[PDB]
């Protein structure tokens, strides 16, 4: 019985297992149950903390992925199938994982915590692409990754109600974070340092834990990786929440708020899911049915206001985005995209593109983006339309949100660093139009390439190390240089740096042009 | 005596003079009478044609100046006085001239006809950068110049009424070009081919007589330099023409749209003028208190409709601007400049400049405009504002405005040829920062250069004969090449070509981007 492997928490005792890595050994407390499991009756309820056990609780596999539609637009291409769920479906999902340096460390070490992505509606963090076991052998630190609910069973509201009060999944992500603060230290965790790190719809809920604060005593730190709470995507208000929630049960056959979560309470999980996404008012990209609802408990207003109105000293963040964030949202509803040929379309198939690309605005506001991202001096080229439209998507929902909040975090008292991930993968198995896409860094940053199984090339295992020490030295310092400089990210200058092969180079502005126009013009368009 | 300087035209006789230029001489008439004084009873009238007169009219000499604002701005500064009139205000103004070669041609030549420009408040046919000799020498041609009131005295409107029915200084226009048809063969001159080019509201003019079928059979193609008539400036509505009409009579102790004007007529000349500026509705650069109004006879239309629907197959048309229109106009009232200093205004001063030079957009409109102008990467930088200001108001009032007539006309049947001149005279005198200022090419198109009381350079008269050239071709042949190329500006390619001591170098586009926010966008945006 190896004692490095045997650990006692609060609830209970545990055993672990350790892992091989190419580097040594790695202590892995996998599937450690936090909460209740949240079925039948607490379906749509908050998390309720797992009851003490006796004995000891195997930790020595992932847990199963909460329940979430299964992506099939391409069935078989590893491109799509690399984020659908790796362990069986069910709403018994509410399990975090450890992982820690074989022999757990003497001294208190700091603690990452990754928050998974996938539009609210799906993602576990039993993905391979999410494999702690690199970051801790690498660089000595402490792993957590929690799943939390997603889609109708994390996300749908009737606000006000108490069956369905909505943000549970968020919650789910609350309830593991103290679970931290109570337990990690007996993994050799260091409570006291704890850094947030996400990416899409975990960048976004990282961002909502800074603005909510029950979850702000609970870390120190951040990263938001291609995702921000501000953006038009990561947040409903209450009247649509509603709309949405009462839409899905009509669907699905059921009628008083009581009564009608009741008989949501008795349907499939599966039925519900396959309702998932009838429920979107418009069609759309990058738009999903049941994501944080702003009712003023979890967020006490938007994440728009909230930034605007925060002080923020003393906190250390880091943001970044890919360098084509829109591309990958195009293949999924745009007309004239496939990842199968070169996609060059039309005219009016851009015009129909920003439609869904920018679902929701007026026809006035359409026009004002079509004004922008045309080129009037070649306003039918078929490639500079597909990179317009790639642009259009990835500027409104991705860049523009996390520039403003960075913005934002360093005038009003943070220090922000700033990043633009443009390494096209060798192994990517995209088309090469779509250039560096949304979600391939994440690799990079948990070291992936220097699995043996994995075919990288010796570069990318080079790169992936230096970026697990970019993370690991803002983890430990809030600074990700140590003793080329990375400048923090300032309001006037708007600096950042490129990763990639080459060694960091800064630049200026986040598509400073493009954002004025989403974050200062637009609104004020809507508004009048 | 000389029995080429003797003439009979319609009216009775003539006596000319003969001119000197380093190249030969030129027979000129000055101060041919065309109209009626429109005095006393006949103020706001339209223009009666001349009655016959016996003896001969002396025309050896221009003649009085309409009465119009004298610029006080800079007293004595050569770079407002050579627009300021050169010979005594009178109400008994209507005179045009006819230059000629020597002796006079004997076989018809084809006629050029220059409308001045002066914002329809100001303006004179005797000017010094008017002088017709050099083209006529150079060229052989003939060219003939009129003077049309200005001011309330040409464009002072209550529409309906018959005692100030408006546009009565295009009228004068209109009048004297039926002159020309009727009598220009006792010149020499060719009334088949008759080129009308004028300079801002000039080209304004020119281009009114484009949109007005009683003035299209009077002239066979057009020139059209830094103006046109869709321009933001160019015309007024009803309502507000009686406005500024009724406004006007307060002010001079006025009080039925009869008795109204019966009392302006009563007033002095000078005494309208000096109240001129105050009927203006907002603080404002580039706008002008008396201008044509859109009422349903000279203009069926406003001229940006009567554009968008008209077959313009049979029409060449020759358009163009200056490098930097909006320059000048910003030392008559943007906040910070003047022609003394470098006028490096701050980001406050560049915001209230903006919404001096867009005057009466509302204040989203304006904020479109700061997007649009800003460079976010440098959003406070004096120079690169004192740049961007003065591209708004350039853009704003003529570049774009100029691209818009181009593009329709191009698109609906005409042969268009396009120009941005390029060339600052050696002997300006406006400080460097203002470029090349709104006015400052048609001295090279008189040929003025080739003067040698001036203080010009070699290549500058070789540029002057190399354009005087182009024009005199386009009035020829209704094609400035001499038979590199001058390619024909179409909607599609956009080309156009720079002017400048260089070969022709052909270009794309009439700043594209900025025109298609003004063109496109904007309209959509103040509709909503
Ligand atoms: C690029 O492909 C899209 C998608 O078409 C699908 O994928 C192709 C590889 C091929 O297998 C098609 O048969 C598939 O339907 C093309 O857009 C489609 O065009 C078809 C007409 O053939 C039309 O019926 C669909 O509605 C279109 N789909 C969308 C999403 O717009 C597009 O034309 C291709 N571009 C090229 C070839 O340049
Ligand atoms: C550039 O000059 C303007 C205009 O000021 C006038 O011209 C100057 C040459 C000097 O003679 C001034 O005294 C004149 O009034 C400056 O803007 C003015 O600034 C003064 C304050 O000194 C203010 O009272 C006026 O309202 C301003 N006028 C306008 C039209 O805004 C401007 O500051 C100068 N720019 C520099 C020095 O960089
Ligand atoms: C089933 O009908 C739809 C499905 C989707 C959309 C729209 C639909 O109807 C409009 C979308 O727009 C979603 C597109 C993706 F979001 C889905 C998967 N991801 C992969 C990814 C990348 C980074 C991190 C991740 F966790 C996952 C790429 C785009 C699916
Ligand atoms: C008197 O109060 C004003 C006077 C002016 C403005 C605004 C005012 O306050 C509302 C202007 O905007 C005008 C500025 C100019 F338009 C006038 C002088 N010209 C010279 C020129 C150039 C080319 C052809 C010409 F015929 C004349 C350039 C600027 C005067």
């Amino acid at each position: 019985e190896d004692a490095e492997l045997l650990v006692t928490v609060r609830g209970g005792r545990l055993r672990g297992i350790r892992l091989k890595t190419p580097g040594g050994p790695v202590s892995a407390f996998l599937g450690i149950p936090f909460a209740e499991p949240p079925m039948g009756p607490r379906r749509f309820l908050p998390p309720e903390p797992k009851q003490p056990w006796s004995g000891v609780v195997d930790a020595t596999t992932f847990q199963s992925v909460c329940y979430q539609y299964v992506d099939t637009l391409y069935p078989g291409f590893e491109g799509t199938e690399m984020w659908n769920p790796n362990r069986e479906l069910s709403e018994d999902c509410l399990y975090l994982n450890v992982w820690t340096p074989y022999p757990r460390p003497t001294s208190p070490t700091p603690v990452l915590v990754w928050i998974y992505g996938g539009g609210f509606y799906s993602g576990a963090s039993s993905l391979d692409v999410y494999d702690g076991r690199f970051l801790v052998q690498a660089e000595r630190t402490v792993l957590v990754s929690m799943n939390y609910r997603v889609g109708a069973f994390g996300f749908l509201a009737l606000p006000g109600s108490r069956e369905a009060p909505g943000n549970v999944g968020l919650l789910d992500q609350r309830l593991a974070l103290q679970w931290v603060q109570e337990n990690v230290a007996a993994f050799g965790g260091d409570p006291t340092s704890v850094t947030l790190f996400g990416e899409s719809a975990g960048a976004a809920s990282v961002g909502m834990h800074l603005l909510s604060p029950p979850s702000r005593g609970l870390f120190h730190r951040a990263v938001l990786q291609s995702g921000a709470p501000n953006g038009p995507w990561a947040t409903v208000g209450m009247g649509e929440a509603r709309r949405r929630a009462t839409q899905l049960a009509h669907l699905v056959g059921c009628p008083n708020d009581t009564e009608l979560v009741a008989c949501l309470r008795t349907r499939p999980a599966q039925v519900l899911v396959n309702h998932e996404w009838h429920v979107l008012p418009q069609e759309s990209v990058f738009r999903f049915s049941f994501v944080p609802v702003v009712d003023g408990d979890f967020l006490s207003d938007t994440p728009e206001a909230l930034i605007n109105a925060g002080d923020f000293h003393g906190l250390q963040v880091l943001v970044g985005v890919v360098k084509d964030e829109g591309s990958y949202f195009l293949v999924y509803g745009a007309p004239g995209f496939s990842k199968d040929n070169e996609s060059l379309i039309s005219r009016a198939e851009f015009l129909a593109g920003v439609r869904v690309g920018v679902p929701q605005v007026s026809d006035l506001a359409a026009e004002a983006v079509v004004l922008h991202y045309t080129d009037w001096l070649h306003p039918e080229d078929p490639a500079r339309l597909r990179e317009a439209l790639s642009d259009v998507v990835g500027d409104h929902n991705v860049v523009c949100p996390v520039a403003q909040l960075a913005g934002r975090l360093a005038a009003q008292g943070a220090r922000v660093y700033a990043y633009v991930f443009e390494h096209r993968a060798s192994t990517l198995s995209w088309p090469l139009w779509m250039g560096v896409p949304h979600g391939y860094e994440i690799e990079f940053i948990f070291g992936i390439p220097l699995d043996p199984s994995r075919n990288y090339t010796a570069e990318e295992k080079i790169f992936a190390q230096r970026l697990m020490r970019y993370w690991a030295n803002f983890a430990r310092t809030g600074d990700p240089n140590e003793p080329p400089q990375w400048p923090p990210y300032t309001a006037g200058a708007q600096q950042y740096v490129s990763l990639d092969l080459r060694p960091l180079e800064v630049r200026r502005g986040l598509r400073a042009q493009a954002c004025a126009f989403w974050n200062r013009f637009l609104p004020k368009l809507l508004s009048a």
